[PDB]
């Protein structure tokens, strides 16, 4: 029993984080094989910028031990420093986009220093409720799948909500983003739908079944409540990807979905749900399976 | 900005874990150095678990009875002693990933970094505190126990907790590393029960400043309280009574936001007289109390 926002064992990415120092900038940088990936801002017309740099501009350290980068490449909004010596730790890896509601987990770096690892959601509007401080740049979201190592985000700065904005390990930012100070916003956050039904079928799995209800509901009329609420719509696919959790606790889909539609209308009545007055939408339906079954890496 | 619930890097922790299986019973060790340390209870046989006698099926045992794996290398045990609910393992060839570590004791409120294992294999970490009634609220599975509890400052991992049994409410019991239980619990199948929970107010005052710190002041007001005054009020809301300890320890948040200990108890007193009417204090719709004065620190500051 229990039910926690588990992160994925973050070892295999401790291995690989390094200080990246260009100037007065310090933040963190991606050693895998002999290339260091870390954001393209520590320069600071990026080309420009880095036309103007050497390699011995930028200091690369892994541990008490300095890395010396014999090339630079800009690849989007990543920086791609060719290092001497290849990370001996570097994990099976592969560099993967998400899409919103997917979740990750992130270790939170300062100063090439792992500090903490926090488990997240890529928002609907592209940002990450994250932790960071200043110097938490080039800090990595990551999944793993078996034994490979998933890179999937990579910290770059935070809006005026304080909410995180970065991008995927090619430099590609997640969201109508830019990476210089100007005046940029999180749009309008919606919540993932999926991710709720998710964590109330997980709920349901520890015991907790007095928010289900006798009713049943049409994928239309689930939908027509959803966006009344700021709820990001269930297609089909939520529905077929909910198929296993829903054999598994005796609740078709659009059964749990009836019971949505009436904690949004009536609310949680002083009741909670795994330990929560609100629905959890940052756990989603392989995460509740990897958690209620205990799968290992 | 943000406010998490942040674990320790697992690494330094996950070099440890090994596969612990005597007979039928298969749970995680931990692999320091030449010793590994896992629940006495692998020695039991499910019907040898209501009143096990330890010291009697130990003494049954030999050093091949314990199959230990790390990875897919095979341990081979060349001793065993029982150090009260624990069951160390000398093992003959020493952990190269053994980090600096001490095993400390931690006391109700405190928290620390859960790295649930399965078959030795880690697959998850997540953050965790000592329940006042000395149960921990984790998420475990049958073949979790030998999973560790930890903090890691600076470069030192600190070991707190071993997992050994879920109660039937689904909390969790464990160990120290020195195989001493937290709380009034045996490691019996015999009924034992949670004892009724409380909330931990230091904890929660800490995350009321660290809302203050995120930029969150709609809780706060006007109002004061004496110690006293405060402590019986939160004892009527299941809360723990908050020390002059507590108030010393909440300084340097009190001294960073600019609001004294007992106005914090005021703004909680009348948080729990009025819930928080639709609003949500760091994301959250309820008293966060999993975050001591120390994490919020750390998280916040550095
Ligand atoms: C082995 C066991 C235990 O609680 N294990 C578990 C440990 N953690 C989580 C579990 C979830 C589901 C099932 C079993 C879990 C048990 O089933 N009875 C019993 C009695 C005494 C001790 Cl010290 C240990 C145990
Ligand atoms: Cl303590």
């Amino acid at each position: 029993s229990g039910f926690r926002k588990m992160a994925f064992p973050s070892g295999k990415v401790e291995g690989c984080m390094v200080q990246v120092t260009c100037g007065t900038t310090t933040l963190n940088g991606l050693w895998l094989d002999d290339v260091v990936y870390c954001p393209r801002h520590v320069i600071c017309n990026y080309e420009d910028l880095l036309i103007r740099k050497s390699n011995h501009n930028f200091l690369v350290q892994a541990g008490n031990v300095q890395l010396r980068v014999i090339g630079h490449s800009m690849q989007n909004c990543v920086l791609k420093l060719k290092v001497d010596t290849a990370n001996p730790k570097t994990p099976k890896y592969k560099f993967v986009r998400i899409q919103p509601g997917q979740t990750f987990s992130v270790l939170a770096c300062y100063n090439g220093s792992p500090s903490g690892v926090y488990q997240c959601a890529m928002r609907p509007n592209f940002t990450i409720k994250g932790s960071f401080l200043n110097g938490s740049c080039g800090s990595v979201g990551f999944n793993i799948d078996y034994d490979c190592v998933s890179f999937c985000y990579m910290h770059h700065m935070e809006l005026p909500t304080g909410v995180h904005a970065g991008t995927d390990l090619e430099g590609n930012f997640y969201g109508p983003f830019v990476d210089r100070q100007t005046a940029q916003a999180a749009g309008t956050d919606t919540t993932i739908t999926v991710n709720v039904l998710a964590w109330l079928y997980a709920a349901v799995i520890n015991g907790d079944r007095w928010f289900l209800n006798r009713f049943t509901t049409t994928l239309n009329d689930f939908n027509l409540v959803a966006m009344k609420y700021n709820y990001e719509p269930l297609t089909q696919d939520h529905v077929d990807i909910l198929g296993p959790l829903s054999a598994q606790t005796g609740i078709a889909v659009l059964d749990m979905c009836a019971s949505l539609k009436e904690l949004l209308q009536n609310g949680m009545n002083g009741r909670t749900i795994l330990g929560s007055a609100l629905l959890e939408d940052e756990f989603t339906p392989f995460d509740v399976v990897r958690q209620c079954s205990g799968v290992t890496f």
